[PDB]
């Protein structure tokens, strides 16, 4: 499993692959590692669907019930600080945060992205794109060299597909598109309007073009 | 890595994947590891490429000493009876042999299917066909159901390919067609006439048609 | 042991044998691993009897408690919730789990499979069809291509009773029909009027067929 | 699997079962494990076909040595002392004699059984039946009840293959009467004029006559 | 030590060895493990004479609490049901429980064997026999033949008797009939009108019956 | 197993058990321990008919080649010195020597005793009795009540047919006389005119003494 | 150390030696080992004085806290159960406990032995004699032969004394009568009038005549 | 360290790293890992640089003492083999092979790059381009992304050094160009006229350029 | 088990015990030793009486080799640096030895004793006592008061004998004079006319006077 997130103007990209395997044997077609959480904000937890599903699940009832309480919602630094305290509970696999940030000066360098390490430290990343997985070395070194390409959504989302597709094409536990079957990865997209997840066909045309090209 | 072989009327069929793993990375993308010891015999081992080679060349050295020796090429009894010498002597993955017998008193029950054991102990496969690799299970369950199918050697070709389709669906260390970079998998057919390789085009066909089919 | 559930058009079908062994020993002949829980839900755990009528007792008695209390019946998202918390408490084998969701918007396709992992992570199946047990893994072989046929119950039933036998074929832990003793494999089915066990003569009469069919 | 020997007035029989397994998992369905070494003695090994039939191979070649060194057959006590330094040097299952002694006084009481220890000394049944294996015990406990209707060869091969059935029945590892496939028991029968393979026919019958009874 | 329990028409009887050892030296010769508990129920423990009746004394203390504090007895399924919470509880050598069931639809087929696996689960006989200790497989092999022959109280008892004989024929740590100290088998015999102990007259006469037989 | 041996005025006589086990089942019924290796000289080892019986064969070897070679036999201080070199050689079971010194001053004084403790040294006993194998100290604690009443060859076989049953008595590993199928003790007597072996029928009428007057 | 116990017509007579060791090193010389600790009740403990004496106090202190509490002694059948308490929660060596049931219907039947096992568990003793410690088997085996002569106290007391010194006579920790120093075996008699110590004397005279005995 | 080695049309390119460190202690700073042991071959092993120029010198005595001793330089494919039986006869770093094929067909296809793996397995290179080291994944991953550029042996040259700096800029344990000391990685070119090496200017301009560009 | 060696005016003597155990068992009553291996030397091993006079016989057999080959006895001084290569080859349990010096300037002062430590060097006492074993603490603190007694042969054996009385009073694996049986311990006495052993009626007189005066 490979989960990458890099930022454009005015927004973030988030996407994930959708293959589960116990070592050697596949064991889903199908997972969803990416969950929306809030309104500006957006999870993804390389493994199990469940794991994912419930981490997500929980970070939302928490900000929920944080927002309920308060009649306000949690700052973005506010927001880092009560998830790494659910990670360095919990200890495993670990998370990846990307939010919008709408208290920030500057609109269009507003989009973040969180990455926490093994002993459960939170990390900003200024580099502009981080991935996460068993294939995100290959994803980093492909989007090292596709970062110059990325100008506004479609185009990140078109660089998020491909690193994914490079990441698949090196590591036998990430899924590539699925022109058989019909499964293609999912991507969740958050500007200043709030966080949508992106239609399938659009994730489709976008994978039958890089695999047109590859050929 | 699967590798495949089935007996069909007058003769037997042999196929194997092209993929080798170190782990959850891909380390070849063309291996071969299905090669012509003699002119009625074949091996194939599951495994990288240089053991594969190395065993095939001991085993046609040896076979090549005998019948320069003796002026005669050893009985099928007798080749089986050394390759069995040499598995025991290099202990590992362990090889799969399919031959024609030119002896046997019925022409179209000539095809011969010998597989060996951890312990390397030789058995004489009588169900018609055997599989050995990681996906050996899938491969095996899928012959069970498509080998009432095979009536000639194209059909066994095609049941073969399928196999290895079906295998490679269900496990991740084995690699099912590339329609992108043009490799497919090898095959070979031993009749009375001697063993000869499959061109890729026909291989190229039938995985096309399969491919077609479970759209 | 291995239990198999599958979906057909307007309902669900699941099905489980009937030998318990310690080892190479045979414990048992008629050991039952398939029970009703609840008007519209099923369970089976593979292994020896006792564990799997315990936990089917447990989990009516937790389900009829919140009934009784609230007056109505659980949701669907809600009763997988509450087995997913026996499930972790506990830790052994996994159970399986199949229903059918009456709030559906779309009757024919309410049918649902839910399968635990190891870790305690519960999923729900989209491949139609899902097989627990020791044996599973032929049993899975088997209806892959076996699916095509389910049009109806009676289909999914014969689909069902064929994967265990075939599942039974190539394992020694599981019991295929004994037609000395005529004991048969337990099946439940699922539909919009509730689960209801099926007949021991229906079972017979299927497994009879498919054992004169092989032949 | 069990291999199955006792004596009858004027004879011995032997046999054996069909089935060889990787633990869970059935490796074969048609092994044969009853060897004829010598004109008057039969060996039998339970385990691989390929160790037994290596065994039998070996102990023929060597009595055939002496045979044509010293123009004279070996007597029975030197039989046995040639067989367990064969068995001493390989340490490991263990095999299981039974010849014919035409140097005996009493042409009636010719029939020898010999059984080797774990520790591989030699002793010489003297309870008129002996059986090794896995379910070497259902079988012993079988003949125990089953051994006062021996009269003649033919009742001693029905009781003999009535042990092995109750053998089958309750172990796992030791395969019964497959009446779909018709892969039967192999026996074969010493006697003053030598030993003979027993015809397949004669066991069905044999094996169809005990399965209608039991039912 | 070798426990057995067989069903006949209207009754059940239970029946146990009077051997105790430390490995291979014989610590007791008149060791007593089967006790009455209740009107209708009797159980037993293979091993030492104060573990079985400490047992015998905590469950005839627990049926007894129940019975006086809501004054009716417990039914046959809550019996099983504080048994399992007692074996689990002290968790060992496991019990085996043989009653009547007075509410049972039909009086002839009243009887019931319970047994408790190592893991504590609790199972219902329906072979209509069960052996429990070292000697367990022989006792089971012998009802296995001589289960036939059971008709009246009388049979079951001698059936009993010759199944405690065939244990302890091939096992050291069950003892026979003593004819020179005068030491033979406990049983018990539960029908409608109640368990009650088996004198030690008839026990005597079948054992000495069953000698002669055997001579 | 237990060997006993006791001196009694012109002579020396020695017994043993007719059981082999394997741990807690009964593998022998009729197994011999004590062999004749000389004109003046018996041998037994407690342990399994092989091993006994190729000692004895090696020893009986060993003393003739030297008989042959010299045309002398060897003096009974060399007997010993040979007997334990093969000991030591060995190493394990250990055995047990009784003869007859015919070159010695006393003829009523002539029987020998010779123990191998587990280092491998020998002792002379001095005491007149020894035993060895499991039960040996049982049958040492008998005849240390039972010496004071040997006289003559009749009283000596007697004692230690007392003695045997005594250690039967208290050790499962231990075989007594079996009235039922008439395997009774094998004694040896030597005197001045050498060993011979004791008719079964005179071992039989003692045993069969023995048992009426322990009743 | 040993300690015996064996019944005679009207009571039952208990004795222990009077050594303890540190190994191969002798620690003390007059070591007492029997105490009295009811009216009709004694115990004894193979070990060091202060342990014995420690639970010889305890246990009377137990058994008078009992007798004014309730203004009347515990039965025999309480007395064992309490005891039994007290060793379960100790654990070690075991007691061994006499005494006079003066609630018996037959007086001349009313001498109780009691003995504790490794587990804790308590039996009472139907041989008539029993006895505990390092020795306990030699001792244990001369009243096998000695007990025939016992029909009073004073036979029963010269037959324990006999048995000790048989006891003292083939282990080197236990000792036997001291000639030199004047150190004899304690014995405590338990009969209709109460428990009672031997006198020094009786024990030196009965000690004297069993050495000239046996000079 | 990182060796890389890439293919032109005409030829071939090899180039390493200048970087030795134990652990997180830099050793070297200009530490030579690419040899020519050939007119038509070099080779580079991702090490110390005793052990590169060990193999080096080594490779080349065999080379030229099998020259010198049959008047021919062996071919490419017994190149190949004398190399992994120095390679296997050593177990360790693993070599890095980069030659020219004199004798191919087309001169344009006749470069080389062959790869032995942990097991000590040859492999030949098939993708165009093949990276040895530590920072292997990352220039791989690089030279996937810029191989479209190579046209000739300068744009091969400018490609290589791309990689390594790219592979540097992701490891610790490779060095990249040290603008102030003056220490540049050093390259190989095998052509039709043979191995040479690159000038340190070269070199040294295009790490400046590219330098430049990423500025 | 204690050797004691003491030297007085004109020669030295030699004492060891009689008994042989098995940890808490006795094993042997009547045990030499020590023996007499020269005519003016004898040796003691504290042990099991096999090894010592294997010792003794092989220590005799290298003296009487050389002097048979020599014609002349070995000097003092050689005879202890053969006896050390002995004690080195073996290695345990370690030798004492004792002997006359007939070739010293000083009659009165020629006894000698050397002792062997664990690494197996040799010391020459020089405190004119010395004693081996496990009790030879208490017979070397008995001879440190004794020793002032010591004016002649029967002073020094009084005082040897005194010590081993006093060395098995404290250890119970020394064996102390047996007035029952009538086995004493031996003794050795070296002078000027030579090594002679000391007849048992002088050793039981010294004996019965030392018991009596203790009491």
């Amino acid at each position: 499993a490979t989960i990458v997130a890099l930022k454009y103007p005015g927004g973030v990209v988030m996407a994930g692959d959708r293959r589960s395997t116990q070592g050697n044997m596949i064991s889903g077609r199908d997972v969803r590692k990416v969950y929306i959480t809030d309104d500006y904000t957006a999870t993804g937890i390389a493994g199990t669907a469940a794991v994912a599903v419930e981490f997500a699940r929980l970070y939302a009832v928490e900000l929920e019930h944080y927002e309920k309480l308060e009649g306000v919602p949690l700052t973005f630094a506010g927001k880092i600080n009560r998830l790494a305290i659910m990670v360095r509970g919990n200890l495993l696999a670990l998370p990846l945060l990307a939010g919008y940030d709408i208290h920030a000066s500057d609109p269009q360098s507003a989009g973040r992205i969180v990455s926490f390490d093994a002993a459960g430290g939170w990390n900003i990343e200024e580099e502009g794109y981080q991935a996460v997985g068993s294939g995100s070395l290959f994803a980093k070194s492909s989007m090292k060299k596709l970062y110059s390409q990325v100008t506004d959504g479609d185009s990140g989302l078109r660089v998020a597909v491909e690193a994914l597709y490079d990441a698949a094409d090196d590591d036998s536990a990430t899924g590539g598109p699925d022109l058989v079957r019909g499964i293609f990865p999912t991507a969740v997209i958050i500007d200043a309007d709030g966080a949508v997840d992106v239609p399938e066909s659009r994730i489709a045309e976008l994978a039958r073009a890089i695999i047109e090209s590859r050929s």
